[PDB]
DNA sequence: GCCTGGAGCGC
DNA sequence: AGGCGCTCCAGGC
C-alpha cells in the first residue's frame, strides 16, 4: 500500500462550503528533522447516512387509510428509488436492509427493527426530517454533521494517533501547516493505540491595549509570549515552562519610543522587537505564529475580550494573511467563541480564566486574583492612564512589556499549575469529544460524546440533534431533618462513594432497560443484563479500580503518580456527571423519567440507611442526599474509628456495588439548619494524636453578600464556640468582642473596606425596572453615568451605607466607597451595620447556644435591645 | 400573614 | 450548552 502516521487534535468542518469534508490537524514526525510537525489531513467522501423505518402495512395518502399489502425491504427501496430520490434529486445512492435498535422519545418505534439503511453525498439535498410515506413512517439521520458521522463510525475517541491508508498529495496548499495530505475516503482512516501521545508546541501570550486620544479604539501596542516545543500532557509540566520567548512594543501614532531606547533594548538584551506601527505589531505577530506554529496557544480570558480584540484590530489594520491565526487557509474573517473559534480552527485555546473557573473556586477569576490565590504571588495592575505617561521615558515602557512578559509568564506556570491540559486531554480521551472544545467548557456535550460512541458500538439508531434557573421538574435529593445544637462528642461522617453512578448500575437504570412513557418508572426486572449506560458507569468503575491499584505500585516511574491521579479524577467527574444530563431539558439524551428513577431509590437508600444507623442504638443527627452525621457520643477516637469501620460493613453487606464509607470525623459540631453548620474536622498525623481544621458549610459567613466586618465578625464566633474553653469561658469571649466592635465602628476605626458590601448584576443597571432601592444597581448607574468605564451584567458593584442627611431608607443611602470619602455629608451608617449585617449573623450563629442570643447580642452592639426579640 | 421568584449555597 | 433542596430577603396584595 502506502500509509502514514498523524496525531490529530483538532477537528474542523464547514457544512456550506464543503460538505462531507473533514478537516483533522495534528502532528507528524519528521525523522530527518528529528522533530514533530503541524499537520493537516482533508478527510473527503463522508456521506450522509439515513434509516428509514418501514411501515407495517402499506397506506395511501390521497385517503389516509390502509390498502391491504404487507412492507417489505423491497417496497421502502423502491418507493425511495422511485418517489422520494427521483423528487429531491438523489442521483447516486447506495443502500441495504440493516437491523437496528432504538430506545428514545420516539413514541411508535420499535425497540428492534428492520430499517433501509440509505448514503448519499454530502453535496445532494438533504430530506425534511418529518419525511413519510407509503412504505415508511420515519427516518433518522437526515441531519446528522459529517464530523459526527465520521467520528462515531471510526471510532475515534478525542486526540490520538491515526493511520491513513492510501494517502494523497494536494497541489494548492490549503491550510498552514507544515504537512497536507487526503484521505480518499473515511475508512481510509484507523485509530492505533499502542502509540505513547506526542509533545506540543506551546505558545504563552499576553497584550496589552490603548484607548486612543481622539477617536474611540483599542490599539494593541505590545505583546509578549513564551514557547515551548516539548510541552508533553502525559506527563508532568516542564522545567522551565517555556524555551524561548519574544516581545514586541508599538507606538500608538502621536508619541514617539523615548530615546535611547534602541539602545537600552541593546543594552540588556531583551528580545524585544520595536514596531514601528499597528499594523507591523500585528502582522510581526501572526508571522510568528506561522513561524512556531503552536499546537496550544494559552492566555487570560481569551474567548471573552483578548480574542475579539486581536482579530477585529487585524481588521482595521487590515494586517497581512490574518488566517495565520488559524491552522486553515481561509479568505473571508468573520466576526461575532464561535466566529473566533473557527478563526483559530486548527488550533486550540487554552482560557486561563475559564479552565479555572471549572477547577477551583474563588471570589474572582482575573488574573490577579488568580495569581495570588495559586502561584502565592502578588501581582502588579498597570492601569491604561499610566500607560500613554510611561512612553516619555525609556524605563517606563520598559516596564510596560517586561509586566507584560510576567502576565504570559504567570497565565503558562497558572496553566502548569493546574494541570489543565493533561486533564483535558483524559476528559476527552473518555468522552471521545472534542479537546478543542472541552476547553471551551461544557459539561453536556462531553456527555453526548460517550453516549452516542456508547450507542454505536452498540448498533443503536441515536437520536437526531435537535435543531431548536427553571422550576424543578421531578424529585431529587433526600435531606434529613437535622437535630440542631452544638456537638463536644465525636461525630461520624459516613457519605457513600458515588451514589448515583452506583445506583444506575446496581439497579440497572438504562434508556434500554427501564420502561417509560409523572410517575417513577419500575425498576428493571432483575433478569434483564446490564443495559448500556451501567455497562457504560461500570467501565469507568473498572478502569479507575486499575489505577488506584497501580499508585500502590512500588519502584514505579515517580512523575507516573502526578498522572495516574489525574486520569482518576477525570474517572470520576465523568460517572458523576452522567446523572446529570439525564436529566437536563435540551440534552440529546433527555430522559425525565430514568433521573426520577435515579434519584427514587437515592431518597429510599438514605432513608433505610438512617434507620438502620438508629436500630443500631446511634442517633442520627444530619444526612444530606447521601451522607450520614452520626453522633458517637465517644470522647475515644479509636472507639469511633471501629464503630465507624462497623456501621460501614453492616451497609456495604446490603449491595452488590453500592458502598459507604468514613468521610470523615469531627471533634466538635454546630449544626444550625438543614445544609448550614461548622465542624472542626480532625486530620490523624503521627499516631496517637491528630490536629484539628475548621469546615464552614451554608454559614453566611462563606457567602459573598456580607460584608466583611460581619463574615469577619460571624467567623470569630464561630472559631470560640467548636473552641475547647468552658461554656462561660466563650459566651464571654463573644461578648466581649462584639462589644469592641461595636465601639470600633462608632469611632470610625474599622478601614471601610470590610463595610463595603458587594453584589453582581443579572442584567445591566439599566435593565431594572424597581432600580431605585436596589443599591447594587443603583450605585452602579452611578458610575456608569459618572466616569469612563461601565458596569454591565455579570459585573460585581462595591458600596456602602452612609447618612444621607435625607432619611430615605437604607437600601436608598449606597454610595461607592470612593464617594463616601471624597464627599463630607456623607457619613458611614454604623446604625444600619451594626444592625443588619453583624446583629443577623452573629444572631443565627448562636441560636442554639445556651447564653447568648438575639436581645443579648444587639445590647452588646450597643443598639437598643427592647427593639428585639428572643 | 400569604404566596412568588432570584440569589446562593449544599450534595 | 447538567440536576433538585433549603434557607433568606424582597416584594405585591
Ligand atoms: N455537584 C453535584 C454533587 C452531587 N450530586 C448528586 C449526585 C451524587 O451521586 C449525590 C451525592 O453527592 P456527593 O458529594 O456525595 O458525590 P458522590 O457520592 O457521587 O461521590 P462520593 O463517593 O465522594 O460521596 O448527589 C450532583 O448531582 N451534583
Ligand atoms: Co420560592
Ligand atoms: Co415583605
Ligand atoms: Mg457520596
Ligand atoms: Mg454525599
Amino acid at each position: 500500500e502506502q500509509v502514514f502516521h498523524f496525531y490529530w487534535l483538532d477537528a474542523y468542518e464547514d457544512q456550506y462550503n464543503q460538505p462531507g469534508v473533514v478537516f483533522l490537524f495534528g502532528k507528524v514526525w519528521i525523522e530527518s528533522a528529528e522533530t514533530h510537525v503541524s499537520c493537516c489531513v482533508m478527510v473527503k467522501n463522508i456521506e450522509r447516512t439515513l434509516y428509514f423505518l418501514p411501515r407495517e402495512m402499506k397506506i395511501d395518502l390521497n385517503t389516509g387509510k390502509e390498502t391491504g399489502t404487507p412492507i417489505s425491504m423491497k417496497d421502502v427501496y423502491e418507493e425511495f428509488d422511485e418517489k422520494i430520490a427521483t423528487k429531491y434529486k438523489i442521483m447516486k445512492f447506495k443502500s441495504k436492509p440493516v437491523e437496528k435498535n432504538y430506545a428514545f422519545e420516539i413514541p411508535d418505534v420499535p425497540e428492534k427493527s428492520e430499517y433501509l439503511e440509505v448514503k448519499y453525498s454530502a453535496e445532494m439535498p438533504q430530506l425534511p426530517q418529518d419525511l413519510k410515506g407509503e412504505t415508511f413512517s420515519h427516518v433518522f439521520g437526515t441531519n446528522t454533521s459529517s464530523l459526527e458521522l465520521f467520528l462515531m463510525n471510526r471510532k475515534i475517541k478525542g486526540p490520538c494517533w491515526l493511520e491513513v491508508k492510501s494517502p494523497q498529495l494536494l497541489n494548492q496548499p490549503v491550510s498552514w501547516c507544515k504537512a497536507e495530505a487526503m484521505a480518499l475516503k473515511p475508512d481510509l482512516v484507523n485509530v492505533i493505540k499502542d502509540v505513547s501521545p506526542p509533545p506540543l508546541v506551546v505558545m504563552a501570550f499576553s497584550m496589552k491595549t490603548m484607548q486612543n486620544a481622539k477617536n474611540h479604539q483599542n490599539e494593541i501596542i505590545a505583546m509578549a509570549a513564551l514557547v515551548h516545543h516539548s510541552f508533553a500532557l502525559d506527563k508532568a509540566a516542564p522545567k522551565p515552562p517555556f524555551q524561548s520567548h519574544f516581545c514586541v512594543v508599538s507606538k500608538p501614532k502621536d508619541c514617539i519610543f523615548p530615546y535611547a531606547f534602541k539602545e537600552v533594548i541593546e543594552k540588556k538584551n531583551v528580545k524585544v522587537e520595536v514596531a514601528a506601527t499597528e499594523r507591523t505589531l500585528l502582522g510581526f505577530f501572526l508571522a510568528k505564529v506561522h513561524k512556531i506554529d503552536p499546537d496550544i496557544i494559552v492566555g487570560h480570558n481569551i474567548y471573552g475580550f483578548e480574542l475579539e480584540v486581536l482579530l477585529q484590530r487585524i481588521n482595521v489594520c487590515k494586517a497581512p494573511h490574518w488566517s495565520k491565526i488559524g491552522r486553515l487557509k481561509r479568505s473571508n474573517m468573520p466576526k461575532l467563541g464561535f466566529g473566533e473559534r473557527n478563526a483559530t480552527c486548527g488550533r486550540m485555546i487554552c482560557d486561563v480564566e475559564i479552565s479555572a473557573k471549572e477547577l477551583i473556586r474563588c471570589k474572582s477569576y482575573h488574573l490577579s486574583e488568580l495569581v495570588q490565590q495559586i502561584l502565592k504571588t502578588e501581582r502588579v495592575v498597570i492601569p491604561m492612564e499610566n500607560i500613554q505617561n510611561m512612553y516619555s521615558e525609556s524605563s517606563q515602557l520598559l516596564y510596560l512589556l517586561e509586566h507584560t512578559w510576567k502576565d504570559a509568564k504567570f497565565i503558562l506556570q497558572i496553566m502548569c499549575e493546574l494541570n489543565v491540559l493533561p486533564l483535558a486531554l483524559q476528559i476527552t480521551n473518555i468522552a471521545g469529544n472534542i479537546m478543542s472544545r472541552t476547553l471551551m467548557g461544557g459539561r453536556s456535550e462531553r456527555n453526548e460524546f460517550l453516549l452516542l460512541h456508547a450507542f454505536y458500538e452498540n448498533n443503536y439508531i441515536v437520536p437526531d440533534k435537535q435543531i431548536f434557573r427553571k422550576k424543578a421538574a421531578y424529585a431529587g435529593g433526600l435531606v434529613l431533618d437535622p437535630k440542631v445544637g452544638f456537638y463536644d462528642k465525636f461525630i461520624l461522617l459516613l457519605d457513600f462513594n458515588s451514589l448515583y453512578p452506583s445506583i444506575i448500575q446496581e439497579f440497572n437504570i438504562c434508556f434500554t432497560t427501564v420502561q417509560r412513557v409523572e410517575q417513577i418508572p419500575e425498576l428493571p426486572d432483575p433478569s434483564l443484563e446490564m443495559g448500556i449506560l451501567p455497562r457504560e458507569i461500570r467501565k469507568l468503575v473498572e478502569r479507575r479500580k486499575q489505577v488506584k491499584q497501580l499508585m500502590k505500585q512500588q519502584d514505579l516511574n515517580p512523575d507516573l503518580i502526578l498522572q495516574y491521579d489525574i486520569r482518576q479524577k477525570a474517572l470520576k467527574l465523568t460517572a458523576n456527571s452522567m446523572y446529570g444530563c439525564l436529566g437536563f431539558s435540551y440534552s440529546r439524551f433527555y430522559a425525565k423519567p430514568l433521573a426520577a428513577l435515579v434519584t427514587y431509590k437515592g431518597r429510599e437508600i438514605l432513608m433505610h440507611t438512617k434507620e438502620m444507623v438508629q436500630k443500631m442504638n446511634l442517633e442520627v443527627i444530619y444526612g444530606d442526599t447521601d451522607s450520614i452525621m452520626i453522633n458517637t457520643n465517644s470522647t475515644n477516637l479509636e472507639e469511633v474509628f471501629k464503630l465507624g469501620n462497623k456501621v460501614k460493613s453492616e451497609v456495604n453487606k446490603l449491595y452488590k456495588l453500592l458502598e459507604i464509607d468514613i468521610d470523615g470525623v469531627f471533634k466538635s459540631l454546630l449544626l444550625l439548619k438543614k445544609k448550614k453548620y461548622a465542624a472542626l474536622v480532625v486530620e490523624p498525623t503521627s499516631d496517637g494524636n491528630y490536629v484539628t481544621k475548621q469546615e464552614l458549610k451554608g454559614l453566611d459567613i462563606v457567602r459573598r453578600d456580607w460584608c466583611d466586618l460581619a463574615k469577619d465578625t460571624g467567623n470569630f464566633v464561630i472559631g470560640q464556640i467548636l473552641s475547647d474553653q468552658s461554656r462561660d469561658t466563650i459566651v464571654e469571649n463573644i461578648q466581649k468582642r462584639l462589644i469592641e466592635i461595636g465601639e470600633n465602628v462608632l469611632n470610625g476605626s474599622v478601614p471601610v473596606s470590610q463595610f463595603e458590601i458587594n453584589k453582581a448584576l443579572t442584567k445591566d443597571p439599566q435593565d431594572y425596572p424597581d432600580k431605585k432601592s436596589l443599591p447594587h444597581v443603583h450605585v452602579a448607574l452611578w458610575i456608569n453615568s459618572q466616569g469612563g468605564r461601565k458596569v454591565k451584567a455579570g459585573d460585581t458593584v462595591s458600596y456602602v451605607i452612609c447618612q444621607d442627611g435625607s432619611n430615605l431608607t437604607a437600601s436608598q443611602r449606597a454610595y461607592a466607597p470612593e464617594q463616601l470619602q471624597k464627599q463630607d455629608n456623607l457619613t458611614i451608617d454604623t446604625q444600619y451595620y451594626l444592625a443588619q449585617q453583624i446583629h443577623p449573623v452573629v444572631a443565627r450563629i448562636c441560636e442554639p447556644i445556651d447564653g447568648i442570643d438575639a436581645v443579648l447580642i444587639a445590647t452588646w452592639l450597643g443598639l437598643d435591645p427592647t427593639q428585639f426579640r428572643v
